């Protein structure tokens, strides 16, 4: 009375604490920087729910600043990825030099607010 092999989830992982026999449940998760999409767990009643997906969390485009630019700005930003600011000729930077893309509640949000350039 045993269930089919869970299989596998790209960029995520199937957890199996109590076997896969009748009554056992498998849980699902994803690698940091990704958020699960679909059933968060399947129960061996043949499994109850089908396998979910792991989609990558992205941070919205970084903010721009006055009298300041972003060095080599890419298209997308994932977990741990960072953006770096530099003040223009004649200005001095206040605040932090660079912000990092984070993952909050399966939503990519930037570490903090962009720095400021003063004269």
């Amino acid at each position: 009375k045993s269930c089919p092999n869970p299989g596998e989830i790209r960029n995520g992982q199937i957890d199996v604490p109590g076997g896969i026999l009748f009554g056992a449940t498998i849980s699902f998760s994803c690698n940091t920087g990704y958020k699960l999409f679909g059933s968060t767990s399947s129960f061996c009643l043949q499994w109850s729910d089908p396998l979910p997906e792991c989609r990558e969390i992205y941070c919205p485009a970084p903010p721009q600043i006055d009298n300041g630019i972003i060095q080599g700005e890419r298209d997308h930003y994932g977990y741990r990825q960072s953006v770096t600011y530099a003040c223009n000729k004649g200005f001095t930077m206040i605040g932090e030099h660079s912000i990092y893309c984070t993952v909050n509640n399966d939503e990519g949000e930037w570490s903090g607010p962009p720095p400021e350039c003063r004269g």
